[PDB]
């Protein structure tokens, strides 16, 4: 039932800031596997056939105990990874555009202080997981979770991530964790996290 | 003081079965940084100037609350590596020895039936974290942890180890992680577990 979402451009087009095989892989192996687990978890759960991605993220609680952790993991795979490919572009990078730039200053003054936030909070995240900008009422603010954990189960409502799983940057920056997030802004998809804002509100 | 200890063996001695660019990066950047923030978190505690490493992890619930997610996390860094390293060897592999080959069977029926459940609950730890063979009264078992975490707190004692953090395996092994620990098992020093088993009695 879920599918793995096309990206918008080639395996290479991110170059040179995540490398072809990487992103051949992240894509065609580790969110692949996180669908097919996710698929394989509610096969038998035909009561849960019509929920969204979002409802089953804001739900876990309610859902069989056979299965929530399956869920938890595999439907926050199948979440963060499909925001991430749409938040870069092989023509990004550069400042926030749209009504969104706006927001951006005036919560955290000017961009260059929005990146230097979202880029600790995701240097910060001990262990696997993602760094996020988020919309909690008017709010914008930044944080982290764990693993495939997301804001929803939160209330807040992510517009932009980063991926900090060692897979998402291992094979070109090894430890260089900071390099790769430093990197990452180069590729991101002002136009579409512009999108995600309005849709937001 | 704590200091990154010397491996037994040089950086290419666990060829084929892990590559000498790992090996380098993992024991001369990964565990060399978890050892330089844990002293870097202790050096203005001069209460804690002479507690081991066991000690510290055995007590987190003590520290100061300024430093005990950095104790936690970098002293546990410093005691799972440094086990990770002796319980590998050029030397390694196949069937168990010694008196604990006689306490495997018993709690595990065969070998292979360990090796099984072990592999399972290092390839189920979801996120960063590591497989376990622990001592828990007389009675042996299979465990894992969570990112820098170990079973000291529980008053378990370890026996044996995997690192599944996706820097162990990654340069060589991408996402098969089911593969990287079928041949983790090639390098396994028999020998030491042994002297751990003896001296965990
Ligand atoms: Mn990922
Ligand atoms: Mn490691």
């Amino acid at each position: 039932s879920f599918q793995l979402p096309k990206l918008s451009y080639d395996y290479d087009e991110l170059e040179p800031y995540i490398d072809s095989n990487t992103l051949s892989i992240h894509h065609g192996k580790h969110h692949a596997t996180y669908v097919n687990n996710l698929n394989a978890a509610l096969e038998n759960y035909s009561e849960l056939h019509n929920k969204s991605l979002e409802e089953l993220l804001c739900n876990l609680e309610t859902l069989p105990k056979e299965i929530v952790t399956a869920v938890r993991n595999n439907g926050g795979g199948h979440y963060c990874h499909s925001l991430f490919w749409e938040v870069m572009s092989p023509r990004g990078g550069g400042e926030p555009n749209g009504d969104v730039a706006k927001v951006i200053d005036y919560y955290f003054n000017t961009f260059d202080n929005l990146k230097d936030q979202l880029s600790k909070a995701a240097i910060s995240r001990f262990g696997s997981g993602y760094g996020w900008l988020v919309l909690d009422g008017e709010e914008l603010s930044v944080m982290s979770t764990p693993n495939q954990d997301t804001p929803l189960q939160e209330g807040k409502i992510p517009l932009l991530v980063i991926d900090v799983w060692e897979h998402a940057y291992y094979l070109k920056y090894q430890n260089r964790r900071p390099e790769f997030v430093t990197n990452w802004w180069h590729t991101v998809n002002w136009d579409r996290v512009n999108e995600k804002y309005l849709q937001a509100i």
